[PDB]
């Protein structure tokens, strides 16, 4: 098979007993709260800038099958639109564009650099290693095109907070864009992408060794911090939450694979029936990924709702590694 | 030449610069003191256990070359017994014996996991792939034999801070051993020698992916967290200590190395002049490797000077790395 079943289990293991390990040591007080900022700030200011970098300015952006690009931009792009307009119709008019710009956020972003990169790299580095440059060009492009108009929906139901005649809408929109470029994943990407056109893709040799130690921590240690962020997370709500998550968790998981599928299959064009049908089960894994703790993150920045997303974040952790082994499964079978 | 000069200053690099961004990140209050703890525990408790049981289940004890570790057990013996010696013969009777425990400590245990093994992976990997195992021998091995002596030292100094009839001398000899057998580095290696046997030298491929993300994720880290903790602690100190920290400096990087070539000379027969040199200059290598931190941690544990060995732990890094590039120069000039 074009994806190595045999290869997604230890893949599996190795991810969820990272994670497991620091559930464990959240838990048994081994490295407490406070602590764990260390770790993050490490993993997120350090260790996956120095990836980005080296991965943006290595890539041959020439070779990139943009097909793919479109196919799951589109996707995550139709399920953000029909996720929120369904909230801005059923949710309450007291916090609807709260919801419908975070719950499509939550249900179209997932961890790919974290937890997705490294199943990717196992099922597809002996057959497809071009499969491995779409986590760092779908992911940033991603949080560059739909997170600003979840971010300008935030900033409404902000301004509704505080009820005023000024609309500031050049503001708002000012706002929304801003929180994603001060994020570091898109900046450190339009650097890497600066330096790939200044550099020829050739990062000096003076600095390969360093940006590989700096960037080779990236894989454990967010590994490690996402178990250690899942201590004390999920718990106990009311079953209107528990159907809201399990809808949005749904289609996360479900809906957005699918999704993805169908609009691979509308938009690749490829000669080979084989590789086409390999990169549309590859869409259906994109989107088999938990939604990212960046969502949580986001969630807390702009706390609005730091419950109904969190609890989803680490549930779909769990649902995503059965979800990720029955699907190739069920997709290697044929 | 055996050793690539060429790649040694990427190298140093790749190491000071990992060590200059935690600096700054402590510096500039990026990372406090508090959250440093998170990152100190992940990979002293977590991320090298990992790569220990992971290079310790693999390495095949058969084919070890025996003369080199016995050579550099011997040298820093030497050189453990001559700074005993020397401390308890000019040390002040007040703390002879802590001295003559902690500075003998101080003069031969080096950071061989952190800083060392990339260093001797950046010169000896294309050459000489069986230096990188000595790394995770020869520490073990002297942490289990020399820091005994010196624990035992210090619980002497405990117990004169305690002074009475019972000297319990086995209870001294017994905190000693005890000390060491909870060292991570200690009783992790000896379960890997146990799984060695046990598993015949293969690790289960289920956890294979396991142990190479949580083990991929020292280095980096490590020497982010040995620069983070380098942050507050060169302090001026006085003139006679200041002369002792030069003693011990020089002790640990220029006698430790000289007495290293010495015993490679004499307890090392080659059928090749050109692999015995290449051999010793690798012992002239280690030594010229700075203190480990670990002599700082056993320091703060047993708290009688967290000044003469943490200011000598960060001074002899940055003299490590002149004359690491020194010596390896002139070493390769003939
Ligand atoms: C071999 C030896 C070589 C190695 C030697 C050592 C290496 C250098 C070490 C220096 C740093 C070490 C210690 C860090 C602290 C010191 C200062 C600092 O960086 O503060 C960060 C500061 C720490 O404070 P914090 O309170 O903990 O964090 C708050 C956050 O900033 C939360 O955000 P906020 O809300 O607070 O917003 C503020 C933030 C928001 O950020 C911004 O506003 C800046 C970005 C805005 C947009 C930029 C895009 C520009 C586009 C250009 C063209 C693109 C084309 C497309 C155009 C677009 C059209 C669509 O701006 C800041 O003030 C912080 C960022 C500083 C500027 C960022 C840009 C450069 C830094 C990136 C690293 C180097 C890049 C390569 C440079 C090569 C030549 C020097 O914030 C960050 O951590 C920022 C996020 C990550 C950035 C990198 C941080 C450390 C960098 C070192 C490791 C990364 C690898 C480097 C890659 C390649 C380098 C070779
Ligand atoms: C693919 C999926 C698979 C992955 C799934 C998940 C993996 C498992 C995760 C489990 C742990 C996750 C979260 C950690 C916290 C939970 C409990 C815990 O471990 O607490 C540690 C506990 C945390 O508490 P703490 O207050 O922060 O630290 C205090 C320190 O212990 C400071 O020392 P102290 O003064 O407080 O002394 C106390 C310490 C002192 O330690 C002792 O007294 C124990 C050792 C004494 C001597 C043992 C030598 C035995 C020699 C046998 C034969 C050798 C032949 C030669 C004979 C000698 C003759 C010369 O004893 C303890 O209570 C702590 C150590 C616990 C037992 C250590 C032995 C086993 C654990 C090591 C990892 C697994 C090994 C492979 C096992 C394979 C089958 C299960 O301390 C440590 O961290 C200990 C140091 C490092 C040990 C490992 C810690 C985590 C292990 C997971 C990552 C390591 C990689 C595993 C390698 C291979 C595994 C396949
Ligand atoms: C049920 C499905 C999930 C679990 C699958 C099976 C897990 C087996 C774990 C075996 C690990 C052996 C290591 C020692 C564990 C026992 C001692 C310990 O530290 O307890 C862990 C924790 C209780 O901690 P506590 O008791 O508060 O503090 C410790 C001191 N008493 O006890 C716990 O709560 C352990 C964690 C259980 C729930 C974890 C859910 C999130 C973890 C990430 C996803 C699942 C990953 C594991 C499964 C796949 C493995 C790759
Ligand atoms: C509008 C809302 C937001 C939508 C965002 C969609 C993604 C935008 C990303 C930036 C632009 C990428 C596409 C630029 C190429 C020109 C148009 C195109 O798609 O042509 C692809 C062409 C190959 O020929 P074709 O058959 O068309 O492609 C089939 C795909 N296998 O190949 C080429 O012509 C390649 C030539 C250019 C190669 C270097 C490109 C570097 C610059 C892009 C870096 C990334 C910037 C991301 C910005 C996104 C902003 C939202
Ligand atoms: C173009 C017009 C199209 C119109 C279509 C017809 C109407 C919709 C039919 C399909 C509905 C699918 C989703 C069902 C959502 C149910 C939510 C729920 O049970 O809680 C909502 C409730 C708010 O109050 P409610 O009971 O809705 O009262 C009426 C409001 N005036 O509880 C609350 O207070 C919580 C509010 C939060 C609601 C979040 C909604 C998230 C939606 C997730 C959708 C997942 C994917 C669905 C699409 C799949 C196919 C692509
Ligand atoms: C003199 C020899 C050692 C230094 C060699 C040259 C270092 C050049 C550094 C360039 C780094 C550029 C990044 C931005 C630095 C300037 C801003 C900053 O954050 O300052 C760093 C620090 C002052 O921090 P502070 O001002 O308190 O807080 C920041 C906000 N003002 O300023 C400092 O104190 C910086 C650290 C200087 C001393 C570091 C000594 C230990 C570092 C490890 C060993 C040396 C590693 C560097 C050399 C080899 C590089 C691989
Ligand atoms: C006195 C104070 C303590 C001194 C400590 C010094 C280091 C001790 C480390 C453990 C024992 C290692 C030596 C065991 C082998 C028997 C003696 C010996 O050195 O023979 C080496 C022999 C090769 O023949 P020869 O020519 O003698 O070696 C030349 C070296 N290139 O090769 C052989 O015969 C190899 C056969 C055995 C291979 C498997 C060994 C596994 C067990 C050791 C694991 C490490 C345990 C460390 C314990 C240290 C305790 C302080
Ligand atoms: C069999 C007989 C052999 C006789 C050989 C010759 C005798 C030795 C001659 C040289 C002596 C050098 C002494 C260096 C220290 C000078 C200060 C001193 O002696 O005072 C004792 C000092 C007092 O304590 P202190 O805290 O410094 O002062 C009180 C106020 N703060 O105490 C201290 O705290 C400092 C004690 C020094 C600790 C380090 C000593 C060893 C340093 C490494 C030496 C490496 C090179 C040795 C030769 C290698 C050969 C292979």
């Amino acid at each position: 098979p074009s994806m190595s079943i045999t290869r997604l289990f230890p893949a599996l293991l190795e991810c969820f007993g990272i994670v497991l390990c620091g559930y464990i040591a959240g838990r048994a007080n081994v490295i407490t709260s406070t602590q764990a900022k260390g770790l993050g700030n490490f993993v997120s200011r350090f260790a996956l800038p120095a990836l980005l970098f080296k991965n943006m300015v290595v890539l041959n952006f020439s070779n990139v099958d943009w097909s793919f690009l479109y196919s799951i931009l589109i996707a995550k792009a139709s399920v953000f639109f029909i996720v929120c307009v369904l909230t801005l119709l059923v949710a309450s008019p007291d916090s609807r564009f709260s919801k419908a710009g975070l719950f499509p956020i939550f249900a179209t972003q997932s961890n790919d650099f974290a937890l997705g990169y490294p199943i990717v790299e196992a099922l597809y580095q002996t057959t497809y290693p071009e499969y491995l440059q779409y986590i760092y060009l779908v992911a940033p492009i991603s949080l560059m095109m739909l997170n600003p108009i979840g971010f300008i929906f935030c900033e409404i139901q902000k301004w509704k907070d505080t009820q005023n005649a000024s609309q500031n809408k050049i503001k708002i929109v000012g706002l929304g864009l801003l929180r994603v470029l001060q994020n570091p994943i898109v900046f450190m990407v339009f650097i890497g992408i600066a330096f790939n056109f200044i550099l020829d893709r050739k990062v000096p040799v003076y600095v390969e060794n360093f940006l590989d130690g700096l960037g080779n921590s990236f894989s454990g240690s967010a590994l490690f911090y996402l178990g250690l962020t899942m201590v004390g997370k999920i718990k106990r709500l009311k079953k209107s939450a528990f159907v809201v998550l399990i809808l949005l968790i749904t289609a996360k998981l479900l809906v957005l694979p699918l999704l993805c599928r169908e609009m691979v299959e509308l938009l690749d064009k490829g000669d080979s029936v084989v590789n086409h049908t390999s990169l549309s089960n590859y869409a259906f894994l994109y989107g088999v990924f938990p939604v990212a703790p960046g969502v949580a993150i986001f969630a807390t920045q702009f706390n609005m709702e730091v419950e109904i997303i969190t609890s989803g974040m680490v549930i779909s952790t769990f649902v995503s590694a059965p979800i990720m082994y029955v699907s190739a499964w069920l997709l290697t079978f044929p």
